[PDB]
């Protein structure tokens, strides 16, 4: 099975080249859901001057296919009460007393079923595939309980056969303490999270292994509990980290050489330059930034001279970021982080391959890769980052497939 | 013809109610595209009991239509360039060599015909559509000279016949001066401004008259004369005023019983009270505010304690705020603004209707009324207002007649 897809302008994103790897009057080849060729037509090989299919682009930009590597998108129902609470004046007691807090989301997904959960969760990952996502990943952390954790990642495991998506889960047990654990972080470590994790393992449900590292939730020793049972299992990690303060959960994750630290707005110079040697992506979330009237910017320039790759993700989640368009993500980092078009490009392509372990596989038009990429109705890559609120998607292809 | 919609709840917006006037179990009669009844389903009269269609709601919220009442949705061409060429710190200097500023925006709408203006214009208008919107002002102000002052004129009148939408127009000729008419504001008032209104209204292609006061633009003494012209062809006006500086721009449109005075950021108290004195809708618009970066945040406590009624705009433009999402605006307002989830609601419907003088005719779910509302797939109001990037719209009817 080949393909052919010409007269087309490519922002390859290939890291061998400048910028975004920018190729005019271009040409993919597809063979079997993979990439053969990707460059000038000009220089288009012989044997893949021939296919069962050509699809004349117009002159249409392509892009990879947008990839979002940090989002909650599994969950039951949603934190819109205390949104309109806290707006009305009320304090963090009245809301808690009203029942809100990230104990509103544990409660509502331990009380759905898989069923349930996942016809909640398809209206958000539709709205994500609908502006050229091809690949998501999602975490637990909403359970706080193995029967509940794992839950979650069947969930996500079983959206990826009802949609044309790649989908990669994070075990994050180690998200927050409940309240049958309170004051008890160690114990809660022992009975839940460990032997969550080495379930989840069993069961081939998790990719990798997430945590949140702050003061309000575990520290630096108590991840690196969570990281030392990973690593022996061969599973990857990753981490929130420097979200509201700076306690070293950078540092550690690039001790880990983990595959992303997440947030970072309090970051400092020290710790970019370790995520920078260790190869750890740097992942920010503008989401959240602007939903928590957050004021403590993130340390680009820094991660920029340190030599970081950075990644943006939706962080999809009801407690602090209910973002659903990656799109819009992209022109938050430009507006509120100041990154460049070029930057938001890379960090939700190429970078957000990366943070997930997955540039071998995706996130850039180069032969060998899966042919997943995005045909955009526009004359300017920059107009991907400029607009708000507007999808100018014209096609959706996922491993050589058209989908829409 | 008559139809109706049950099994629904209804936020009515009606003035008469508290906060936006809900109702549980209730139903729409609607006969010749106007609303005959809307409440309880028990309230229901036996004379509208009976209709040709009907319709069950499956208990889904439904409110009036949404209204855009600041738009500057006509326009040729957009602004990436300058977008991308900022964020790799290019001087204002560098942007303008490269064609860069307002000037981009006033060569391309002038270069466009009426026609690719439309074609041009056609996906902002079917994005804010697809978000249950059916009533869109649409101003001038990107021609800068007669000719094209109107097309614009005609453009957005255009719309109208292609789509099942409500739009208002502004004449907005006194914008800013074009590169001719720089340090002379008079002659270009006299030579355009005045002449174009009188055109524009014989031709009946404004609905109102609408100006920019500040200090890089039109002074209070400036705008006056051009009110006065409106004043004199019975033609309602309204201003951009506040934006950068307090000039007292909002008292001026008050004198001139402005239907509405827009931006606002640095509107004192003095100039809240005169617009809540006078009936002025104060419009905000958190987009331009996102995207310029702007530190001062409009007097929403000062307004609120003045009595004064404000509305939310997308203020679609693509200079300042190339937003095309009214409900991304408002989570801004919420978000940015600390605007109540009534607050937002109203702002989008009731108060949007008045801010364009067409509060008689819709905005609200009240009998006598254009039978214009949106059915949503949510379980709270306040959902439209807290995600960010989603759209839950379920059914769109615009005068009685299900379109989307
Ligand atoms: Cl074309
Ligand atoms: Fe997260
Ligand atoms: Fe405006
Ligand atoms: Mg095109
Ligand atoms: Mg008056």
């Amino acid at each position: 099975a080949t393909a052919l897809w010409r007269n087309a302008q490519l922002a390859t994103l290939n890291p061998a080249m400048d910028g975004i790897g920018a190729v005019e009057n271009a040409v993919i080849a597809v063979r079997n859901g993979r990439i053969a060729f990707a460059g000038p037509e000009s220089d288009l090989p012989d044997d893949l001057s021939t296919a069962d299919e050509t699809t004349d682009c117009g002159g249409r930009w392509i892009t990879p296919a947008l990839i979002d590597c940090h989002t909650h998108l599994v969950f039951g129902g949603n934190r819109a009460m205390e949104f309109e609470m806290r707006l009305n004046g009320a304090t963090y007691e009245e809301i808690a007393k009203a029942g809100g807090g990230i104990v509103s989301s544990v409660r509502d997904t331990r009380a759905l079923s898989d069923e349930v959960l996942v016809a909640q969760a398809l209206p958000r990952l539709d709205t994500l595939l609908s502006e050229g996502v091809s690949t998501i990943e999602i975490k637990s952390g909403y359970g706080l309980d193995i029967e509940t954790e794992l839950k979650m990642l069947r969930v996500a495991r079983r959206l990826e056969t009802l949609r044309p998506v790649r989908i990669v889960t994070s075990y994050l047990a180690a998200h927050a303490t409940p309240a049958d654990y309170k004051g008890r972080n160690a114990d809660y470590i022992t009975d839940v999270v460990l032997p969550g994790l080495e379930k989840a393992h069993a069961e081939g449900l998790a990719d990798a292994v997430d945590g949140f590292c702050e003061g309000i939730a575990f520290s630096v020793k108590e991840i690196d509990r969570v990281f030392a049972a990973a690593q022996q299992r061969g599973l990857p990690v990753k981490l929130h980290a420097e979200q509201l303060s700076n306690l070293g959960g950078a540092e550690l994750a690039a001790s880990y050489n983990a595959l992303s630290a997440d947030h970072l707005e309090y970051l400092d110079e020290t710790g970019a330059k370790a995520l920078a040697k260790a190869g750890t992506v740097a992942v920010l979330l503008p989401g959240a930034f602007y939903a928590l009237r957050e004021k403590q910017l993130p340390p680009v320039q820094a991660l920029r001279d340190a030599g970081a790759e950075i990644a943006l993700a939706t962080d999809c989640n009801p407690g602090t970021s209910p973002l659903t368009s990656l799109l819009l993500t992209m022109n938050m980092g430009a507006t509120l982080f100041r990154m460049t078009v070029e930057e938001c490009l890379t960090a939700t392509t190429r970078n957000a391959a990366k943070a997930l372990g997955l540039l071998a596989e995706t996130g850039t038009l180069e032969a060998g890769k899966s042919a997943d990429f995005a045909i955009w109705d526009i004359e300017r890559p920059a107009e991907l980052v400029y607009r708000i609120g507007f999808n100018p998607l014209h096609a959706r292809i996922f491993k050589g497939q058209k989908v829409s």
